[PDB]
């Protein structure tokens, strides 16, 4: 029976119209854990739906209690630094170590699509890499924001608006900013509506088949937003040389080895 007793304070993570994210210590072992502490004030879908849902890929929540005021999730915590990190200490990714991530992510949405849960937050400062290079995709923020257009124009948070997700992160991976990086900033609500996302030029004309797919303004159009879903983005030009049962098996080689001993090597835990 964890409590709050368990575990040593070292940092704020986190905080939230919801809550609040600390980074604890579990005092009996030492591992590190996140907890997300949130306000019975305040507040289903975000708990027991991600408690049971396991993945290589998905942070796993490691206990679930709670305070005659409060609601805590211990869960775990990735140790090899933020991609948003990573990718500004290199301004841009290869084509293939996008494509890395980007099937770690497609195969953690797969997932959670066949248990019918719509992730909502797919984004780059979702995004963590653990000791050995595998993307974590975490549960909070650590940016504007770039919610799908269906999100925009109708609140609807259906299937689709995953990949968008998955889109936008990938194009700022490929291209090191977003698509409208430097366009005021107001001008997003009508920009990812009604504007055109334009690409690099010097980028595989099959990733900038992807992204012209991942981020199709209309859902029922979009690539992974036909009734197959992962399917057309796990079969698209862009990812041939993926072994789909190699990514969820954790075969494949991370491009990028973080830096860290042991998971409980704490030095990915400042700036």
């Amino acid at each position: 029976k964890v409590t709050m007793n368990d575990f040593d304070y070292l940092k704020l993570l986190g905080k939230g119209t919801f809550g609040k994210v600390i980074l604890v210590r579990e005092k009996a072992t030492g591992r590190y854990y996140a907890m997300k502490i949130l306000r019975k004030e305040v507040i289903v879908t975000e708990s027991r739906v991600l408690q049971n849902t396991r993945h290589p890929f998905l942070t796993a929540l490691k206990y679930a209690f709670q305070t005659h005021d409060r609601l805590c999730f211990v869960m775990e915590y990735a140790n090899g630094g933020e991609l948003f990190f990573h990718l500004s200490r290199e301004r841009v990714f290869t084509e293939e170590r996008a494509r890395f991530y980007g099937a770690e992510i497609v195969s953690a949405l797969e997932y959670l699509h066949s248990r019918d849960v719509v992730y909502r937050d797919i984004k780059l400062e979702n995004l963590m890499l653990d000791k050995d290079g595998h993307i974590k995709i975490t549960d909070f923020g650590l940016t504007p924001e770039y919610l799908a257009p269906e999100v925009l124009e109708d609140n609807d948070y259906g299937r689709a608006v995953d990949w968008w997700g998955l889109g936008v992160v990938m194009y700022e991976m490929m291209c090191g900013r977003l698509p409208f990086y430097n366009q005021d900033h107001e001008r997003l609500f009508e920009l990812i509506l009604m504007e055109e996302i334009r690409f690099p030029r010097t980028l595989s004309p099959e990733a900038k088949s992807l992204l012209a797919g991942l981020l199709k303004k209309d859902p029922k159009q979009r690539l992974g937003g036909g009734p197959s879903d992962a399917k057309e983005v796990m079969e698209h030009r862009f990812f041939l040389s993926i072994n789909w049962q190699d990514v969820v098996q954790k075969k494949l080689l991370p491009p990028f080895k973080p830096q860290v001993t042991s998971e409980v090597d704490t030095r990915y835990f400042d700036d």
